């Protein structure tokens, strides 16, 4: 079966922290079956005669692609809204004939404006500096399906951790829902993990107990101890071949893409390069969003 | 289902490129076809219609809300969509789309680019926008609004208001209204420069006689104008015209009213309008939906 | 309908780049097998053999006349279409592993003639050429072989002009490469100016098969009333500023009109990619010898034929 998430059903998803621990359980599940059955050469119609529109004010094919995709993939449909006109009118002309929207926008509080307003299903694909949350949950699915399990993990986030609206809600996902031991924050000082992000985490970092090792640059004791590597762009940081000597045999390297120099395509080949199948886990990830809050 | 939604006949294979070429049985039929599809889309069922036919947009134009307006009928029907963004001439345009279609949707800036379509296309032409000219479809679903708000459309009080001489909407409502409807009374709200051309309101003349319309012109949004409308039918003008409705002029309405829009709205039309139950205009839109599946659906079945 | 619509079995799986990677028994199965498809849609009846399937593009020229073809039948097989656009300087082999992520098969198409050994080279599914610089066009070349099979009634013995810029025809590239080699082509007539003719490097490695098959190669730089009046096929193409691009001469010497039309015979054909500019007049359009149009639906179930087959 393929049941539907039932907590999701007619939510919007703007946050990583509207998901507890046994939604989160229940999604990777749902996600693997899919998968399952997708591989197998299976076709669904769950959401036959359903259209999704994509609300991009910033391009980004991947991003659009994997939620389309996700949403043919599961026999819905799918209508292109290209983006002046105020943000409410094109949002009350979006649900005038689509079931979810799917809204991409470069200020942070064009998504809670959007909401006032929004009679279907807003899924947050991203929000100047705030959250993804598709992508904080895709990763998680990554981990549980690479290594096994999330629970004892230890986790490296690098690159600008100011900016990457990727890190910040896969930060808080894993800390309130999951048993995480340490969490490297490596970048430059400057762009580091701002301190509204780490305040409302503090409670969860106490009474579970939670390292947040902070370091300027990849040091070694980073490369041997974590079990997962979560870089990212800024535009000693570089993951390269080299280096990864360094790493345990039982570990992956993630990226949500796109890259720069700071992870080597000379570590494409190494099986403990995610990066790739993260995106497949993504098309899941979506399929299983997607079914649960339309169904 | 054939059974519970039949087609409208008059229009099986046939381009959609006027006003002029609608009946008052056809509209009533359209209307009540629309109508029917959204009771069944409503109830969430899932219509089969239009199973392997290809709708194909060819807009020369930015217009994003027709396109996915129209791709969204064609979804809702079964349908498929081909998305063809546009040296190259018109007709090869045309003749390439026509290679692998079952209806083109054309946007065309030109008024003429429509003909110019029709001498070559092999599968039927719904359009959407063609210059100064007309906006048939647009029309057909500002009709089904004004029929589903008010329960009729004989004897009705409306305002065109705004850019009248380059507005397709106006033209074709203008058209569709007093052709096949008891049209009381038109006011034509809009300053010299933008008033409402005379070879639109030359082929009329004979009808307006006959059905007794009054054909009133104001440069500016009066109280009259106001208080005895039945539709204020808005529209942008693409320094001082004095046309805006706000939530205070929307003290002098009547009650039972309606105000209308095809969109998008600059400051002739307020937000303050917008929570008032008299304001139709996002209605409007997903009638318009439901008026597009008809009309695909009568053309194609 | 797997009795009813069977995929050609050699195709399973490919990656379509060049046209040289077809065999004689290939191409008639691919011909009988788009005309079984005219068969199903042409009766108003529905198909859902790549029902789940998804197609995206990887264009990095821009032909939205192209994507559409490739959509449409898709489209028409039950299959799907994720739309892609590239714009960065994010790698291509990047762009590669995140189509390969979703799809089921792409279509590609690339100004640099050697990128698509790049793709094919990353790929984990089916790479479909769509045109790569001056190199193959290769479904093309398929659906035009549809197309005079159709229309005249056979391959072998046609006399075939192809007319326009050579140099640079991809389109003609393939057509030559799969005429000659598994047909036996009476005569190929090379309409161009000099500057723009049919390379060496396409011609040389076919000249075993030529010289073998008896095949007549005659140069010109215009459409001589021997051309006009032999050909069986009348192939041109686009001219994309240096000498012969600005020379009206050189446009009027390879231009088809209805004053030229009047010397060729009552059974061949005018053919063309499209689109076209000047040299081929819009006064050819209404006589029945005009299977530019026609082409074009021909291609559609060429290239369902073709994706049914490989994504089988």
């Amino acid at each position: 079966e393929l049941p539907p998430v039932a907590s999701l059903k007619g939510k919007s998803i703007t946050s990583a922290e509207q998901f507890s621990r046994a939604d989160i359980y229940a999604l990777i599940h749902l996600a693997s079956a899919m998968q399952r059955k997708i591989d197998a050469g299976e076709v669904l119609n769950l959401l036959q005669g359903r259209i999704m529109t994509p609300l991009f004010f910033e391009d980004s094919s991947r991003t659009f692609s994997s939620f389309c995709a996700a949403m043919i993939r599961l026999g819905g449909s799918v209508v292109n809204f290209k983006v002046g006109e105020t943000l409410a009118d094109t949002i009350r002309t979006l649900d005038s004939y689509s079931d979810v929207l799917v809204m991409r926008h470069p200020r942070q509080d064009a998504i809670e404006e959007a909401l006032s307003v929004a009679q279907h299903p807003i899924l947050n694909a991203g929000n100047g500096a705030g959250e993804h949350p598709t992508q904080a949950l895709l990763d998680t699915l990554t981990i549980h399906s690479e290594l096994g399990s999330v629970d004892g993990i230890t986790i490296a986030l690098i690159g600008d951790l100011k900016m990457g609206r990727t890190v910040h809600s896969l930060l808080k996902l894993l800390v309130r829902n999951f048993s995480i031991k340490c969490v490297f924050l490596v970048a430059p000082d400057a762009l580091q993990m701002p301190q509204d992000v780490l305040e409302p985490l503090q409670h969860e970092i106490a009474t579970k107990g939670v390292i947040i090792h902070r370091t300027h640059a990849l040091t070694d004791e980073v490369m041997q101890k974590s079990d997962v590597l979560y870089t990212t762009r800024l535009q000693d940081i570089t993951i390269d071949a080299a280096r990864m000597r360094l790493a345990k045999e039982k570990m992956i390297v993630m990226h949500p893409l796109p890259r720069n120099d700071e992870l080597s395509t000379t570590v494409d080949a190494d099986p403990r390069a995610a990066y790739f199948r993260q995106m497949r886990y993504g098309m899941f990830m979506r399929m299983a969003i997607l079914w649960s809050v339309l169904a």
